[PDB]
């Protein structure tokens, strides 16, 4: 119902713990919620008081991808001018979230499916409960998995897994999610805030700007050649000289 | 002996299966079984009653790679244009298995060396044998790994790896064959025909042209940045709208 | 003190064991060390009795990275000629490991930290001690993974593993470096060196050329399509049969 | 003054005539001017009544570069934060213009320098006055050619003409722009908004939907091999036979 | 009617002059011809009496483009199978003709329309009339530059230029065309020929392994890095010292 | 005879004029004058009172390629360690030239052939006389134009030219090579120093920081997509910050 009320966030000692916050609607990605997610990194995204941002969500799901009524349905009877600006406001966050100023971490306590894929992937690292499933279910409503996640697949897993996960729409859990790297690590649910809010803690004990500059050369270094990627340390290094 | 008897096939309820007939010659590729598997494949491609394929082998080999008498001795005798026409109906096969219309899978009970990497590659999913054993043996007789073999091993499993199997030339079980995702899942060789046929059959289920853009996606979205792949999943979609 | 003092080797059977020689310094890349590692690995590589080449480290150290003192705060003192002069020697000698014309192993018995990651990638195989500790702690003393150490991190590892190691500054064991493809295998530091010994013995049994060609198609066609690599490996087997 | 002054437009027989309009300020891009450039991009680009835009300039200059009070001063004032906020908002219309639903033509009659270079490229075809100027005066500022001025230089003109214009900050005459194909067509102010009505107007008469798919295809096929680009046409084929 | 009439030759000078041979159809490209073209090519390349091939045309047109009665509408009639069909045998021969064994040009006296863009690219020098006339008229008939026509475009002339004839549909004289790079030469109609023979007689005094080995470096460094380009070459004279 | 000899240099107004010193061997690249070239440039790089580095020639040629004798011959006789040892002396100039400190001016007067379009295209400006030759006449001695000279040519000519270069062997003049883009400028012979000393004294005027990081950032964003170039430049500038 609400624009505001579709996330929420708390910052508790320099970390941000942002919410998808449509519960009752498996945390389903609305133009709303689009358009708050937006609003809410973009103004964390420079407070002094902010050193890392944790992504979760409300309820029994993390996020259970696009708003197939909001998102789809209801845009497209806009036409293409409806469906473009719903498009931009979901690319426009899921981007501002992948190249944050501060380290980003989801928090995946359960359900991950098909958009959120994008937002999974624009997180640095992330950690997952073992009773999470993590699934491409595109195929099995009939569409390509788009909003990128068939290339997030591609980029975090081995080529045959990708290839088996956007294919067949089963789901991955949490541990499995853990051995193909869709995700750094998996724990049971009730040690999966602990663990977080530990790496969070690491982080911001660290010099923020050397933590900003390594994510983004880890990010960037995969689409070049060793070659150009060694000149391109040297030059960041020579940006991190300036900002320290 | 005859072109027509090196390959065999049998369509049951959707699944087309394809096996390699030299079981005396351990599968080898030689010119009459590439011939003969482009018609094969050419004729089922777009046939209605076909929306999977899967490539087995007849005796105790999947494919020992290309046949050292018929593709490489009695060629080269011919000169130039002779390796060039024994490469060229290779190459075109393992191209037509690598984007097909339908679905592929590689079904591999026994022996996978050498020149079968590019067919084993062009194939999108790929269950083995425990008992099967997978080789890059070319460097064993002072050759490098050709037909594609050495960008097969990179594109699909961790670069250490590919660089052991590459320069040390010793096989991966089934097991370590899955553990490296040169192929999706090993079990014991009597569980393998029905566990194929159950992907098979959960394949067929969907909609035939969203599997053949979902898997085009995925081979295609590796070649490209984040930000080019995201564009080019919205402009598949616009096509698979039009297709379906 | 004395610069060929900082490299030591022996060949015996055709195998050159070199290894960084300052134990006390646990084996810091110094200027005087990269100096002389370039002219110890210039002066082996086209010897007719080396077939492979060995770098380990003397002490508890394979590796501690490059020498805070003499290769960071000296040459910074002589301004931005003498950071060059130092950068240049220290990526000269590795890009020499990288493209060597004889295949390489790291034994890594020890601590291999930042710096150390792009001699470790010039080895074309590496055999860890599970006592081993891998790690860059660049983050934590504020700077980037240079010396193309993120990118070896990206081609190695997978994409979460490396975003982890990158900004948390963690160490690895030997075990878990070859879990994530940092290394091909982890075994208890008595069994390495006769482990590296074995796959030497194995390598140097192997047509010389064919192997030199091999490892070089491996590290090259990952920074190739796969169209283009097909195309490639035939180029490259050309090149082989007037070498051979 | 007012923001929604910084920019005009008129729709003339269903093309869109947008100016730059902050004449006596050479038509700078300011923050005001870039958040209402893409306000009045963003509300004519699905107009069905406009099926071409046209990029004008007020006054002397078509656009004389970024605001270097209001987009460069004023903003770093307000440190990390208002720097980010501004590149943001000059970014996100440049972007919205290189890839408009209708096609776009830039009409240079006078100063395009600098930051100009972005909306240059983002247009598909340029015609401009032969008493038009551009140049990269930023190197006789003490700056990069930044807002991607530098890849425009070597996207559209020969690499020794981009070096020399990049390094020696020199102007091109609206011959020389057309000569080095900076522009299409150089030709006397006079005849300029003459030429730029009958190539809009020529425009108008083709299928939209077929003019959007193939400027779209030119920008794209630029950063793909032959092999990937002759694919990715058939890819858009589909896409468009849907949107026709 | 007849396949074999669609495609003539003759051996002059061991110099094979190709011609479509639809004069009365502009030589479109017919399935028919496509076949024809391939076998006609694949039955020369290897002759050791033909050291260079020319593409010419009878009647007023080199290639008009695609038969769009034989080569879309009695295809689509077919549905999918019949257009993938269709589509192999065009992309067949302009791929058998781009990485030709012998040096290969494109004699161009008149029409050169859309589909015929594939050939012009795959011959490696092109000699034009000033009388010719070049356009991709795709936007005209409302389809995008298909068959790598809008790539070929991208790839031979400057951005700004393809952009234009690729959206406004308009042709490029012979002059003109020399002018931006789709040619080499332009010429008065009946100078064509005897440059064209002195061409072919010039490369056929050079060694044909070094011709072949040069033509498709120029081809394959386009799409590879300087660094990438430098290894490339020297890879590629390994192959040509065991070639001659 | 003397390798001290084989390269001269004056410093005049802060300008390093530079010259191939062999004129009576046309300015060919012995293993003598890439070890002294390399020296020199070495030594130049980082002095406070070098602007600008001119390379010109003694007697009528600039650089006519590769000592045939010295560099080819002389060094095959020593086999393959010979071969790489002059090849590294060789593609190691050319490469500290290519990414120089200071702005880098070719003043090419004469003879310009094979293996000296390195140490050109290293150049990041050119000037030629109109007397000037300009050659890959690499094909009529039976070799692939090697050096990297193939990649210049497809990296500063359009395609059709370079490949006409490369395939007959044929000279472009002074004038040709400005109209290819090879060189900037052709101008008569007595009027070429003065242009070129105007030219790097107006590079001296600027700040010699943004100039290193501008001809850096034109050569480097030619081998990234335009998305990745943008995000590159404000990295770039961010290092700039830290260097003035
Ligand atoms: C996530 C999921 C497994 C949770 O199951 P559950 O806990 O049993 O929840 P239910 O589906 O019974 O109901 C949850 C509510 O959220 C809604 N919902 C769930 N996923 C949704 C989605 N992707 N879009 C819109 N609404 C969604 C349901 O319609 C229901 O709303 P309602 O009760 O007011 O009608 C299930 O809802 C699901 O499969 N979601 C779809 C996932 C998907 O296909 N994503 C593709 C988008 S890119
Ligand atoms: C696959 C293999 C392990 C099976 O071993 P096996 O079951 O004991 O079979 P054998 O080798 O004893 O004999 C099988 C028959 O197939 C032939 N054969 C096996 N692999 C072949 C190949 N790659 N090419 C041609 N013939 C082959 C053998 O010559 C023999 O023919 P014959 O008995 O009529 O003379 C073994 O044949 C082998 O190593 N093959 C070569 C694999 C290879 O090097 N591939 C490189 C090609 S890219
Ligand atoms: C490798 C390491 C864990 C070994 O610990 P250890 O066995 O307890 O050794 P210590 O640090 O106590 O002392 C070893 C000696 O080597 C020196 N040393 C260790 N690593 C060094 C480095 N990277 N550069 C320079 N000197 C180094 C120490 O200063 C000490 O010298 P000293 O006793 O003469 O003063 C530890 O030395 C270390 O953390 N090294 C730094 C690693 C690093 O940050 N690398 C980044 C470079 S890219
Ligand atoms: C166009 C130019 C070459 C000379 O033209 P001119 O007709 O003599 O114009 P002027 O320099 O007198 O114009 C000055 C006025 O324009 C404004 N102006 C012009 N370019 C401006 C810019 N880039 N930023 C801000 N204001 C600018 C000034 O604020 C000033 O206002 P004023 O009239 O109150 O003094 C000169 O204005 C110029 O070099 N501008 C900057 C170009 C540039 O470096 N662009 C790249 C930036 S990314
Ligand atoms: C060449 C051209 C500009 C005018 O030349 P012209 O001398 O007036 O030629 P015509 O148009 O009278 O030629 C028509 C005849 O050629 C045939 N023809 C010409 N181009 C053809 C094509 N692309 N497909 C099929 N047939 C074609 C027609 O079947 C017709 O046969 P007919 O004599 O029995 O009527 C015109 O033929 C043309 O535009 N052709 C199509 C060009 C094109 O769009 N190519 C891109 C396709 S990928
Ligand atoms: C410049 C050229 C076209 C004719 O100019 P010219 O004024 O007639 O010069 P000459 O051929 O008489 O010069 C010959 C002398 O220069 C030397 N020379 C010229 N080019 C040389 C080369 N590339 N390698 C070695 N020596 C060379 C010869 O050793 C010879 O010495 P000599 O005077 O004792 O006989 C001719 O010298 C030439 O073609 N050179 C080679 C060009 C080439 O192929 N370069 C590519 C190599 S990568
Ligand atoms: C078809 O469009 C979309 C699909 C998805 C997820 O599969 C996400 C966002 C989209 O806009
Ligand atoms: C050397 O040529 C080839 C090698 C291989 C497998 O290693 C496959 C096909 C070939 O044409
Ligand atoms: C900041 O420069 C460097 C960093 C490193 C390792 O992190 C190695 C070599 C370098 O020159
Ligand atoms: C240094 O920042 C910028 C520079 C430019 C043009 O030089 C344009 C936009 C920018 O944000
Ligand atoms: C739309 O299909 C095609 C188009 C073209 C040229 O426009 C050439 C071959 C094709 O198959
Ligand atoms: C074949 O080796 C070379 C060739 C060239 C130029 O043709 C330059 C340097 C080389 O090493």
């Amino acid at each position: 119902e609400r624009e505001e009320d579709t996330v929420r966030y708390e910052i508790v000692n320099n970390v941000a713990w942002v919410y998808y916050n449509r519960p009752t609607k498996r945390n389903a990605q609305s133009p709303k919620l689009n358009r708050q997610m937006l609003k809410v990194l973009t103004e964390l995204e420079f407070r002094d008081d902010v050193g890392v941002l944790v992504l979760g969500g409300e309820g029994p799901a993390w996020c259970a991808g696009m708003d197939l009524k909001e998102y789809f349905r209801e845009t497209e009877a806009e036409g293409l001018a409806g469906t473009r600006k719903a498009q931009r406001e979901a690319y426009t966050w899921w981007e501002r979230l992948r190249w944050y100023q501060k380290p980003t971490i989801a928090m995946v306590h359960g359900w991950c499916f098909g958009g959120a894929y994008g937002p999974l992937f624009a997180c640095d690292l992330a950690f997952a409960a073992d009773e999470a499933q993590f699934g491409l279910s595109e195929v099995n409503w009939g569409i390509l998995p788009g909003g990128g996640a068939t290339k997030v697949a591609v980029d975090l897993m081995p080529m045959r897994v990708a290839m088996y996960h956007a294919m067949m729409g089963e789901n991955l859990s949490g541990q499995d999610a853990a051995r193909y790297n869709l995700v750094n690590e998996s724990m049971p649910a009730d040690q999966l805030k602990a663990r977080v809010k530990q790496v969070a803690e690491t982080l911001i004990q660290k010099n923020w700007a050397t933590v900003k500059y390594t994510k983004d050369a880890v990010r960037r270094v995969k689409e070049m050649t060793y070659d150009n990627a060694e000149d391109y340390l040297i030059r960041l290094q020579e940006g991190l000289n300036w900002f320290d």
